[PDB]
């Protein structure tokens, strides 16, 4: 599996997402 978005990559916020993803995990 991968996620729900932010390994997804789903249309919307992907830089603040990843940010945020990596940084907070």
């Amino acid at each position: 599996f991968l996620x729900k978005l932010x390994k997804a990559x789903f249309s919307x916020p992907k830089x603040l997402k990843x940010l945020l993803x990596r940084r907070x995990r």
